[PDB]
């Protein structure tokens, strides 16, 4: 949700478990390419900010649903962010 | 249709899948050149805006084409538009 | 053949033995400095459209040895795009 | 079968013996370079996700393939998943 | 603020940290297009003159928003520039 | 409003968003010809004088629909010329 | 020769190597300021009428260099052309 | 804690025991994978610029569980470092 | 000084480094409508050409200011010059 | 200090212990992202490069750091490049 | 010296130690952005034709440099160019 | 000699050893940095695309110890594709 635009900085610069998010992301969110393009990024930061690249096309159910993937992966940061 | 000129400004700054939409209108909407000069364009809004600048000429079949080829890409966003 | 145009954006979404075409196109369809440009690019569709971007020198030979090197590449994606 | 693309983020994270699933769709399916790319990742859903980046080529006989020996290797993981 | 003016040449000439100030300045003083049009260019000085190009707009607040980004970025720059 | 007659000189030299106000006004004050004509333009002060040529057709209407695009665009211009 | 004068308009739209012709016609046919005006243009289109254009002055021996190039590179489309 | 940041470059080159860290730091603060990556490193130092791979992530908790399984671990790393 | 009117001509068909000399020139000699002017053309001899338009109104001081850029950018054609 | 400007070609093709330099420059010259671009590279000399592309940021005082660095892991090469 | 001139075709398409050259004439002959904007092009061609870009501000000397670079690097190649 | 360009696709794909090959030609025909490109491939066939990038900067008689380095490492391999 709003989570995720209020917090973007933060989360390109501190989420490590890209791959998990991708994985719960595809087929629903992120097309094959897509999925592609994000794998193919070499660093973490990178991977973030390509992803971050699709967001404008994303309703608020999307980014709903790329919070609960954030939540299931990294509890403690969202716990951090949000403190 | 009607649909992608009642929502040109949101189409050509929230789309983010343009080459998909590209392949899909090639042969048939799209010639060579025409496919070329927009793969060119920098950024995405940059290949929204090359895209319209060929709408003109287009008829009613045209528009419904894309807006297939958009429900098919985008689900989400033309919802989104929608509602 | 005409093959290759009437399942272009089919093609370009599904094939993922793109450094087997090249090798097999390497000299006789392909230049040094195409093989580079393709092998330059990051995703298996951006190679498909980098190499599809080749084709409209092209004459009927070339593209039946592209067909001839799906069909010894990947068979079952050939038949299934037949069917 | 569809299987697969179900229950593709649970296959990823969950199947511990890749090397006979390997071994089983070694030249029907798999070419000999796609082989040892999937062998040359570090871990096992690493070995997962590069195995499953060559599906989408595949049709429903290879996809039935792998279901087969998938349930020939881990059958309580197949039973796992349906239930 | 003022500090961006005077040491416009030499800014473009040895900032390397160009995306973290991208973020900072994202979403306030930067809109996604522009964000995109930066993020297009080739190498930092074309990157830099690129951000510079829309300096003209900005009102003082804006400018001390990107110093407070570059101490945070680049301590050593801004003092080495200062000195 | 009066306010982009009052302050043209300013706003020629200063406005770097001049797509999204094309974007905005396009269909109801700027018709497909003025457009091409107005992005045909090689800089942004040039883009911004060819789009004040057209000014002397407005009623007050129209230029309260630029005055708020420019709201939407460069809150910080707005205000600085305000100020 | 007159071979590039009957068919213009399809080497025009079927050309795909022309950073080597440019190479080819370096120094000879073409200066410098020519060879970078043509290859600062987007599409391999606009390459090609860039470089029609410079090709009134041209002799017989010129227009034989660019089609000696022209076999050299594609073959094929010069037998296609022929036949 | 802030303990692991201020002794990273010492903590990277002398700690031995990395598997125990590993399965006390298992389940809560490591994922399943992770813990694969982690293991799959050639050597110490290795696995422990690995480990500190995943640091950003983290809160004040997860680096004090690190600093707690380090002290029943290496009393005498944790002694040494202090003074 | 008189050098850049004694060189004109050379110095328009050499010179490659012309970003730096507006960088070096920008704000003293040339505003930022002539700057982007200058930038917005496409081959270097152009930028040349587009820069050496706007000399009619430089005193002897811009043209040294110019001179010295060249002497730090290109020292070794400004002595091929003098030579 | 200036020592790594005089032997820069020297110090890209002979220096064997980079990941020591990283974690030496840590925290006080290197962000997190640019130790993990730095750590993406292939090879030693692509490292090198990668960590000499961040050096025009750098004063006196970062560069002696890095010299410090490499006095203390190759003793050997910085008195050859010195003799 | 003239070699470089007399041979820029077959330089372009056969030299494949362009980083070695770069880095042998960083800092003499090429400055800092154009050595990013060479090592920014996708493939060995590329980067060649952009190097060459740069040469007509060259007097002797650089050109001897390049021509003592490219027999340092690749001996075989100057031999066989020269036969 | 030209048989590694008659046989370049049959000796991408069927090559084992790459290591001998790599040490007989180190120094006379490989720099350090090529070794280590060549080294850090993941599968055989990609190690050999990547020395066969390095190619086309060889004479006959590079190619000739290439081929007899082959000769002694597969005796096999060259009689099999000589037949």
């Amino acid at each position: 949700l709003h989570f995720i635009d209020q917090h973007r900085a933060a989360l390109i610069a501190r989420v490590t478990n890209v791959e998990w998010l991708l994985d719960a992301l595809y087929g629903k969110v992120l097309t094959d390419e897509q999925y592609q393009a994000v794998r193919a990024e070499p660093t973490n930061p990178s991977k973030m900010r390509k992803l971050f690249s699709f967001t404008p096309a994303w309703n608020w159910t999307c980014k709903d649903l790329l919070l609960q993937a954030l939540r299931e992966s990294q509890s403690y940061l969202v716990e951090d962010l949000e403190r």
